């Protein structure tokens, strides 16, 4: 407790020296709580000009207008310590986890030259401002390494001083650059080197790509097996209980020298132990502390969600199969039941899953698997919107389950090949496309953004009649030459100064290993579109007035902005679409 977090609650209160007050009124049940201070602060959602001029039907779906206008007594919840037996499950599964993901990888620290490069070229860190502006300029400055390195020695010697969350279904824990740095240095490899990679994880899908999605579902599916479970948790970061993070803290087992003491300290330290600073209206400055929880830069946070999750599953999975019968106990001979389950079926079981952090797809072995619910619940993994012991509603349809926001669907081109393409609801692509996030943006700024939503557009959703169309036309609409830029950057291969169709041609022909015949599509019109009505279900416009308008008249729209943004050089896109190809 308190000799751990202390040197730290100790330098907070002298630069408040001042303000420092015991308050009486406070809110926190399940956060302990240590003293405030003054403060008084907060950046809201902006629309995006080109894109909304390029969709004006839209202008009049609730739907798509209300998501630009605008539980935190979920974080102030506590999580029971799991039974004997289920603590037993988790750690034989976690340390056979970690031997499985290090068999063919070696754990390395992470670089200052690799963070500076992530910082120029604008991966959000979830960092601050202070004493320099942005991350850019700490980074290019001595001043900052030497604070770097001050911590990094209090590290070595068991200690921290400067490891402080920000706090601000979404909370979000902002540290300064430094803090993320050591964070990064020690637990970077788990990103940087494709730990959760599906060739080396075989639940994972990291890296593989929202194209790829849809066909690693679809392999899934061809299992022998019972139905696809995806079973939504309520709150997951909230339900990582302090036996979670100790099975997570078991990949510095697998390391050596100066990292495993580098990797040991931020698990200690900072995980297993948080300090946090939370802005209250009443206007104050809360220092509470907690043990549990997830609170981890957002990158770390998605691999460890990733391990634990696929802990869980299995553990699911074992109850189905009935490798143990109670969580109060496991016996001597269910341990090693367990752990030659593990050896002889163990990657088996984890090619019948597709895990992105909290976000799950199960095809288990038979529907057993829909009423073991007695370690899942115990473990603290409570389901969303089911009653505790109601049994799992599975999906019979790979193309039904949802899976990272989406659902898939099999479209055949006019040439007998097989796509597997992404889709969700036609109104939350078009409301997401017209925010930006952020002030100061040029018009051109803003047309780049818009350019970067028309061309995964293009890539990922050409199967939408509406969205194929509004994705020429933005294209038209900006600048030819003009680079698409975004603010936080899945593969992003829309994101390129490339012709689209030599870019649809490489990722759905060339490089996908699903696609047998490489022969490239030499026009748009060989790309197909769903199934009229399959469009409209899915949120489709075509049918109505104001779309056709819209459609017949997209040159004026083009024309419109074109005039706003200037005299510049722009391609009229429109002609590779067959009803404006004259
Ligand atoms: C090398 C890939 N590439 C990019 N990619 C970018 C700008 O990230 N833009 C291109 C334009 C024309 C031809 C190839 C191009
Ligand atoms: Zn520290
Ligand atoms: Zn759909």
């Amino acid at each position: 407790n308190l000799d751990i977090i202390g040197k730290r609650i100790e330098k907070i209160k002298q630069e408040h020296e001042t303000s420092w007050h015991y308050d009486q009124d406070h809110p926190y049940k399940t956060w302990a709580y240590h003293g405030s201070y003054e403060t008084k602060q907060t950046a809201s959602s902006m629309v995006n000009g080109v894109v909304r001029l390029l969709t004006k039907p839209w202008d009049i779906i609730p739907m798509v207008t209300q998501m630009a206008m605008t539980f935190k007594e979920k974080v102030d919840t506590r999580t029971q310590e799991p039974k004997e037996g289920t603590k037993k499950l988790m750690k034989i599964t976690a340390e056979w986890l970690w031997k499985e993901l290090g068999k063919k990888k070696t754990p390395r620290m992470c670089t200052r030259e690799e963070f500076t490069r992530k910082v120029r070229s604008n991966a959000a860190l979830g960092a601050i401002f202070n004493k320099w502006k942005s991350a850019r300029e700490a980074v290019e400055d001595s001043g900052f390494w030497e604070l770097v390195d001050k911590e990094r020695n209090l590290h070595l010697e068991g200690k921290c001083e400067t490891c402080v969350y920000n706090m601000m279904s979404r909370a979000i824990w902002y540290m300064w650059l430094g803090a993320r740095f050591l964070e990064f240095e020690a637990l970077g490899f788990l990103n940087e080197d494709h730990w959760f990679s599906r060739e080396n994880s075989l639940s994972g899908v990291e890296g593989e790509g929202l194209h790829k999605l849809g066909y690693i579902l679809r392999d899934v599916s061809k299992k022998e097996g019972g139905a696809m479970y995806a079973d939504d948790t309520a709150g997951w970061d909230t339900r990582i209980t302090l036996e979670d993070l100790k099975n997570e803290e078991m990949v510095t087992n697998h390391m050596e020298g100066e990292h495993k003491k580098l990797a040991e300290a931020i698990f200690k330290l900072t995980y297993q132990n948080k300090v946090v600073r939370v802005q209250r209206p009443t206007t104050v400055m809360d220092i509470i502390s907690r043990r549990d929880q997830r609170g981890s830069g957002q990158v770390v946070t998605y691999g460890l969600n990733t391990f634990t999750n696929m802990e869980a599953q299995l553990i699911r999975q074992m109850e189905g199969e009935g490798v143990f019968k109670s969580i109060q106990h496991l016996t001597v001979t269910e341990e090693i039941a367990v752990k030659n389950w593990l050896v002889r079926v163990g990657r088996e079981r984890l090619s019948r899953m597709a895990i992105s952090g909290d976000d799950c797809v199960v095809k288990p072995l038979d529907d057993r698997f829909a009423s073991a619910l007695t370690a899942l619940n115990d473990m603290g993994k409570v389901r969303k919107d089911i009653q505790q012991w109601e049994p799992s509603r599975g999906w019979n349809d790979w193309t039904q389950v949802p899976f990272c926001s989406h659902h898939f669907h099999e479209l055949i081109m006019k040439d007998g090949r097989v796509l597997v393409v992404p889709c969700r609801n036609q109104d939350e692509l078009i409301g997401r496309a017209r925010i930006s996030q952020g002030a100061g943006w040029s018009l051109r700024e803003t047309a780049c953004l818009g350019k970067s939503y028309a061309q995964m557009w293009s890539l990922m959703y050409f199967h939408r009649r509406d969205l194929r169309l509004a994705a020429n036309a933005i294209c038209s609409a900006v600048p030819s030459h003009w680079v698409p830029t975004s603010r936080t950057t899945a593969t992003h291969e829309w994101m390129t100064t490339e012709d689209m169709l030599t870019v649809w041609n490489r990722v759905w022909i060339q490089e996908n290993p699903w696609m047998e015949d490489k022969t490239p599509v030499e026009s748009w019109e060989e790309i197909p579109y769903l199934g009229k009505r399959e469009d409209q279900w899915c949120g489709s416009l075509i049918g109505l007035t104001s779309r056709a308008t819209w459609a017949k008249n997209i040159q004026t729209a083009i024309n419109q902005v074109r005039s706003l943004i200037g005299n510049e050089e722009y391609t009229d896109y429109m002609p590779s679409m067959k009803r404006f190809r004259r």
